[PDB]
């Protein structure tokens, strides 16, 4: 698959030979229960980071790109790519560093004068320009360069942001409405309360709390003895709806105190109607384009192609992976090409250019994974999931009075939950547990008998001094370096490890898939 | 050892003969940090009851008895019971049933013109006379007759009970101080909050759920193969102490929020000075005690008896049980004879009479167990955990400014947590469980493949309904007839079980031990 056949598109025919003919597959595979569960579950998971994200972006943008661009953005590259994708289980969605380059991008703009929707269509036309470049020279072979270690850190990573950014939320909750002896009963709630309010910080905090707790107990009683089989595994794999039913309505019986609520916008509508259109024009809104920021686009570019590869790939890698039990296979150089191209194309019309997320594209393919009697006894592989997923998102503008009822604790804890849970697949999890763990509790595993100790926990505090230059580089401004020292790890593993270690004790630590050779 | 010897007083001296020998042992097990954690957790768990019941009684007493009398009365009689006591495990306090024959002796007086207090001396007198006719008698053999239905069905409640005063006091806090859009700031906070206060609901109900939580997490952690073995196990014994000081300190450091807090009694004085003294003269404080009152107490003190005799004897049979692994053993005269002849001291002082808990005296047999690597290995039997928890409670008069650092949400916790350990070891539970389970998981026990599932089920139904009518009798107003109920289960074992239940069922299901049937 990921091999070079040295033609023209050939990885991509490759692909859609490989793939497409499942697809009568693909659609019957979904009418099931799990499949319903997954889609409110994922549905929910990547609604709520699409508002965020949206806030936060019109925030540092002034509004030019905004909830509503970003929430049309989500559906329609959803819709596209579960129809046409190699991997439907992917999920495409804005991520931290996409963020983070946005803002870059605005304020390099304003300081050189350029509007920053035009200079976004010319990256944009880069970036198609370069993805098909990529994809005709089958690129995407480079992927298997990319080690379970790199996978590993990247996940890791991923989750442990995750969860520090659920607390961090749950931190702010708490700073703007501190608990003091004194408040202030005449405070506007309009658009947000202008001071603290008694009893919603930890109103907030015992919302998450039940809600996390409500989820795990579920999904320990999935895998559980009690109740019968079949209605026991029907009840665990609504799990999660279910605790996101019981917190909403727990919140909405208690009517005297006040808990933030998803808010979506009005309608269909862009964000700054003044600052820009529906349709962006590449030659320049209000005034002329420069030539050599036309030109110069293409560096730009090469950062945001450097951010959707790395992510996309790594993400489909890590659930491609033999364990996972996935079998229609997935496609490297149709994903790429789908994401990258619909990014450039959404461009032109000003919406955001999305990638592949690691925690959401997990979580759903978890959510449709079946485990028979502590084993993945099969993956409920389909289009179907995805797309309904993508059409909800496109339709939550529409669905103002059902959203507005559900606080942001419940799906604080649930974000906190989906973290904690794609955590589990993790080896270098397994090995910082197994730090704790006394050796002799250690399981029975190739890297487990066949690594003396010392030298497997001196692998894992490498690794952890990776994932720590990560996350300072993540923190420090020059945050958008991070692939590219996710990319040094690679030599890393090829290089620099070997040295240190036994080739034995690579084979067994940094094995491909979870077997023996 | 509960067959009579056919002398009177023969019981006794059996017992005393078979528990001297240990006396020098029982002090010198007493060295090891385990005694230390159950010393801890046994001292939060019978000083906060103690707290309570006593300003509870004193309520209804209009403070003729409060919580200094309950404090010193506790402490003393721990302090004799663990010197002479035949099982040092049980913990001496006062329970529910207590204080409601209490509020209703006092309202029988009320109505016919007598003084508490005095009435309390005379019951005393022949509650004493009582108990040593019975062990005069060696009537303690009758405790022979009561089997595992009974004491399964009286520990089964009493754990309900305990779980359900958690609640019930939690909802108490929400109903007195609700969530409301406003509160009033003039409210005086002397001698408790005279209006409903912010955070303070919420704020408790966080710190019942993380005590809790903490509690057992670090129950989970013993058994568990994190960290080494033996700080794992040191960890493990102090988990209750740990939980404690954890929440402790993060109410403390919240400043601008009120939890009720320990209320402990200044100095050691009489609640009502006016009303009585230290000692109460027979013959009455302020009126002569009328000679057909005092011949008419036998009843009050046979009821009493009966009570308080049910209780401690239920109690020491389950502590005494096979499986407990109590090898050095306990005898039912001796023990019983103490507590009442104790009982009726107190009553002569003014102080009420105290029984062995169940929850308490199960969750300090459960804290001194020790399990070797799913078993219990063994049990450490010392007569220093008892005496130093008494003196505990009698110093936390003096310890004042640290215990009124505990938050009553903290204790709370702790008290549904010891009642949720206190389920672990009924097989009454067990059998409710496997009512959920389908056939296949049950486990391999005689009561399971020697019994049709049927027939198993009708028998945990009869024992559930057995459980509803006690609880209907605690709730409605003659809940002090709860123990005659509670023995009239005995009857119904030997005479209308084995009318549906063949022998064999019976013997499998109601087994002493865990031992061949
Ligand atoms: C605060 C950290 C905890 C103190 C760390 C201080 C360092 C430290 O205490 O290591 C001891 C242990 C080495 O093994 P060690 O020979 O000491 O003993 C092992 C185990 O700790 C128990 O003693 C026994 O298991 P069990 O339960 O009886 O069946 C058994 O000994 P035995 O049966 O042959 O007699 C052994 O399996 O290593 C760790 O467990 C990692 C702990 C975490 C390392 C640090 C994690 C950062
Ligand atoms: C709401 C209550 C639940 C619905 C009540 C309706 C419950 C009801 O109708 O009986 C079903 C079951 C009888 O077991 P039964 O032989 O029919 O089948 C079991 C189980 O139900 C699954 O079918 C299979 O388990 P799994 O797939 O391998 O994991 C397996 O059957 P199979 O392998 O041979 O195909 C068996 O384990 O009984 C209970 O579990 C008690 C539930 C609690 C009873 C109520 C307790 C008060
Ligand atoms: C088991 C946990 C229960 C206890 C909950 C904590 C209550 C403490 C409140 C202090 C008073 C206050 O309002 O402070 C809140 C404080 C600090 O804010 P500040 O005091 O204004 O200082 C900030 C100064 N600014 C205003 C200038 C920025 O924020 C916190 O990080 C509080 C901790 C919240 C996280 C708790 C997570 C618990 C785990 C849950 C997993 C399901
Ligand atoms: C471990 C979980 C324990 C849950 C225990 C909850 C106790 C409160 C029960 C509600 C009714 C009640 O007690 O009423 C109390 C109040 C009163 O209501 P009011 O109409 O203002 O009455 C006015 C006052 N009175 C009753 C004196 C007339 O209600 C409330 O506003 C409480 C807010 C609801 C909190 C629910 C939190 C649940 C979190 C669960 C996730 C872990
Ligand atoms: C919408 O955006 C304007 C900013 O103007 C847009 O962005 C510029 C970079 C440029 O491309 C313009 O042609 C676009 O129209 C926001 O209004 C600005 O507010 C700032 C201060 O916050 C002020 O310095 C600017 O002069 C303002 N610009 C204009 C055109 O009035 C406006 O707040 C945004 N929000 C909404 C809801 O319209
Ligand atoms: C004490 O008892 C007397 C007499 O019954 C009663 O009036 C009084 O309220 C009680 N309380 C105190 C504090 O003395």
């Amino acid at each position: 698959p990921l091999q070079q056949t040295g033609q023209l598109f050939g990885g991509l025919v490759r692909d859609i030979r490989r793939r497409y003919p499942y697809y009568l597959s693909d659609i019957t595979d979904a009418f099931s229960p799990q499949v319903l569960a997954a889609v409110i579950f994922i549905y929910f998971a990547a609604l709520s980071p699409a508002i965020t994200f949206g806030g936060l972006l019109g925030e540092k943008t002034r509004n030019q790109m905004g909830v509503s661009e970003l929430l049309i953005s989500t559906a329609v590259q959803g819709i596209l790519f579960a129809l046409l994708g190699a991997q439907p289980l992917l999920v495409v969605g804005f991520s931290g560093p996409l963020l983070v380059f946005e803002e870059a991008f605005f304020s390099f703009c304003e300081t050189n004068g350029l509007e920053y929707i035009v200079g976004r269509v010319w990256i944009g036309f880069w970036l198609i320009l370069l993805v098909v470049l990529v994809v005709a020279f089958e690129g995407s072979f480079l992927v298997r360069f990319i080690s379970r270690y790199t996978q590993e850190i990247f996940s890791f990573l991923i989750s442990l942001i995750f969860i520090y950014e659920t607390f961090s939320k749950l931190i702010k909750i708490f700073q703007d409405h501190p608990l003091q002896k004194t408040y202030n009963y005449n405070v506007l709630m309009v658009p947000k309360p202008q001071g603290p309010l008694p009893n919603t910080a930890l109103l907030s905090l015992v919302l998450m709390a039940g809600t996390f707790f409500f989820a795990m107990m579920l999904r320990k009683f999935k895998n559980s003895s009690y109740f019968p089989g079949k209605l026991r595994r029907v009840i665990g794999d609504f799990g999660v709806p279910i605790s996101i039913l019981i917190m909403v309505l727990v919140d909405f019986f208690i009517q005297d105190t006040y808990t933030q609520k998803l808010s979506v916008p009005d309608g269909f509508k862009v964000s700054n109607s003044s600052a820009r259109g529906w349709v962006i024009h590449p030659l320049g809104l209000r005034s002329e384009f420069p030539i050599w920021m036309m030109f110069a686009s293409a560096l730009p570019a090469l950062l945001v192609f450097i951010l959707i590869f790395l992510e996309s790939q790594i993400t489909t890698l890590i659930v491609s992976k033999p364990e996972r039990k996935m079998v229609k296979g997935s496609g490297f150089h149709l994903d790429l090409l789908l994401v990258v191209g619909m990014g450039g194309v959404a461009a032109l019309f000003g919406m955001p250019w999305l990638s592949a997320t690691t925690v959401r594209s997990v979580t759903h393919a978890n959510a449709l994974t079946v485990m028979g009697k502590a084993q993945i006894q099969e993956v409920k592989e389909q289009r179907i999931s995805g797309l309904l997923v993508a059409v909800l998102v496109g339709l939550s503008i529409l669905m103002e009075p059902i959203l507005s009822r559900i606080p942001l604790a419940v799906l604080f804890g649930i974000f906190l939950y989906m973290g904690v849970t794609s955590l589990s697949g993790i080896q270098l999890f397994d090995r910082i547990l197994l730090l704790f763990k006394p050796p002799k509790y250690h399981p029975d595993v190739p890297y487990v008998k066949r690594v003396k100790t010392w030298r497997m926990h001196l692998f894992t505090g490498i690794q952890i001094i990776c994932l720590a230059v990560l996350w300072v580089v993540k923190s420090t401004p020059a945050s958008l370096a991070l692939p590219f020292v996710l990319i040094l790890t690679v030599p890393l593993r090829r290089v620099l490890l070997p040295l240190i270690f036994r080739n034995v004790e690579l084979q067994c630590l940094d094995a491909d898939d979870a077997k023996a050779t």
